[PDB]
């Protein structure tokens, strides 16, 4: 049985994958959606999450607890791509494929509201997109109800933790694991040029393009996204 | 402009009204969905919420900050009806109508996993329905993706706080506010008869019956629920 | 009970309202969707429909067979708006309200494939949009499955019948009936300026703007459209 | 590129496969959905289709127009299985695989409304399920809007033509072609036990079971069906 592990992006949570994993369940796949520390329904305030290793703990903890022979397919969205690659490097033997959905894919070896949990003279501890802008940047092609939903679940993102993502030494063993990049074509937040550049600097085994997706493929085009995942899996 | 305030039930949060408030937006209404303490994306652990007033703070706070002339229509689901009735008594002048959706409506004057936040020899501090039972009890008539959604969002409910709900002295002023009860007919958790019984013991201005709804009307029959709200609004 | 009657536009049929009437059914309204002659699953070839009254036969028959006191709300799409105005002129006593959804509403008194069922030297008998263009013009904001659906149901439209539409003598009785126009904001086929002009030249009781609708509001923004119809109903 | 050919069942048309072919498009497959004579948007009245080869004409013509080396995967639903088996025997060289979805698959060598197009003393020319029974029998597990859609698209079926389907002489060449049966588990029309019998009497290369599907898998469980098709293609 093939096991997906989904890693959300900044300010989001496991909740954002609800349409997608429901399909995969029905297709006989197992999916696990994590809440990174300070995200989703995590009891920890993201404003006290200053570390990459602390942010990724629920994901790393999950990969550690896998039985000796079990492997998973990692799927990351946006900044979640950083966590996927980091997890790709620490648990390489347990990853069969890494998928980057409009995500930060960086080879190992390479408007906003702010929260000042340590006072204003210190750099900000949390960042959150202002409510009046979330539709255009995150959900520009998504059903309106998903915007309502997101507006009640989005949490500030731990800025301090993001500064340490993807500062990794070259990893020849992780290079052997097949990667898949899925590009979002109508993404107002992660520009097409910036996505093409990630692909060019570290070409993946497969590349898909969601012609109609905004930043949030899991809301705007879940069935199409679903199809591409099964197709990437047929590859093995 | 008519202003609705939605109060979720046990283990749920503001997120559960995402389908309903979107319709109401299109209908020219304003809606506010609250996260009661320890629910939704509240940073406070529900296991330390031992008090009714502590649980209701986000709701009571919102009603306080209402402009001198502004009134709202309260809509409560399930145990949320208890918070509605209490808020109906403390902010009577600020409530134009109280709506009870498969909710506890008690006249002023009248399977589970447990968490032991004060050790196992003290009574439990939190209660949560086991994952294998939520589909049948909460969402038996709901889309599967809404079950998935809920499973990544349900948080333990503050049991101790619920013991104080609806222990209110008679309030003749609160009797003057028009009430509406909306009954869910295929509710596997709050049996149909008990709902009828609440209505009988304290007759509302109106009674609607969602013939096809499970416990979670906002997932299973949001458009019909939407329509009934519009009908209830037509009165005042 | 409030009764809606839906009249499709060129090449479409009753089938296109499937999302909308399902919502309306659940809200306790009655809806009837007709197939105009040569459309939907009509057994008659549209290339032999040369007459306005022939095309409208199914709509006219339904209004005729209406009980003495029963009224209906007419909702027309696109060229179907012409049929709405015509039926408004022949059955005023039976129409409580006429709604024009991105439809031709003209006051009484005021790329394509062609089929030549009568040879090439005679004027064309049928018109149908080329398959490669239906997505962009008809369904630019609509789900892909609906484009697929439409591609297996779209039939050529009877051009000859369209020339007699909205060629009506002034009707002061039809003027008393409340009209509502719903403008589609992202319509690649029926331009914004042209919609405003219909509104300017014959001001309706109400004006709605679907900020996110393509030409096919019933596919791209069905719930929002549903909400707007209930609103228009709230008046009379 | 792999080409699917979809054959609807009695009263249905190409329109019924709209969700499924959209998914397959996304997986990079080509699909063609046919309207058998008198079905879908066929201009021919089914009450004058008394003949099997006339009913199968749109399908047979399609297989005829296939380029010399090109093959297709035949997928039939319900009575469409008869057309599939028949096409399997007549165009064996053009079929790479035949798939039976809750369909009649019989080895070569082995409540209703009626229409009387030839008067009442002659046997009926058309059959159609009464409107009040289509939900339970066809769409017991399908979205309500698909029931609405179907109700405006279902056409009477040519009873007379059905008497000649699958009256075929043994075909050792057709036996070499790999078959797939996909069983519907919650089918109120083609009971689970009877489906098992077809498999027993003529064992397929593969057998899939849609645990949650009604008679109309293409409406009720499209993504799951989609997945099984991908699995079936994996057999090459």
């Amino acid at each position: 049985v093939i096991h997906f592990v989904f890693v959300h992006g900044a300010s989001h949570g496991a909740w954002c994958w609800y349409k997608l994993t429901t399909l995969l369940d029905a297709a006989g796949f197992k999916s696990t959606s994590v809440d990174l520390t300070g995200a989703g329904i995590s009891l920890i305030d993201s404003n006290i999450v200053f570390d990459s290793d602390q942010y990724n703990r629920p994901l790393f903890s999950l990969l550690s607890d896998l039985p000796p022979h079990h492997k998973v397919i990692l799927v990351g969205h946006s900044i979640g791509g950083g966590s996927v690659t980091e997890a790709l490097c620490k648990f390489t033997d347990k990853i069969s494929m890494a998928i980057y959905l409009a995500a930060s894919m960086v080879q190992p070896g390479s408007i906003w509201e702010y929260t000042y949990g340590e006072g204003t003279d210190k750099p900000p501890t949390g960042v959150l997109m202002k409510p009046e802008f979330i539709r255009h940047y995150y959900y520009s092609q998504s059903p309106l109800e998903d915007v309502t939903l997101s507006s009640k679940l989005l949490r500030p993102a731990p800025m301090r933790a993001f500064q340490d993502l993807d500062k990794l030494p070259p990893n020849p063993e992780a290079e052997k694991v097949p990667r898949v990049y899925i590009k979002t074509a109508k993404d107002n937040l992660f520009d097409s040029v910036r996505q093409d550049l990630l692909v060019e600097n570290w070409p993946p085994s497969q590349l898909y393009v969601l012609e109609d997706s905004d930043h949030s493929a899991f809301f705007s085009v879940p069935t199409t996204l679903f199809a591409y995942l099964l197709r990437a899996v047929s590859f093995l």
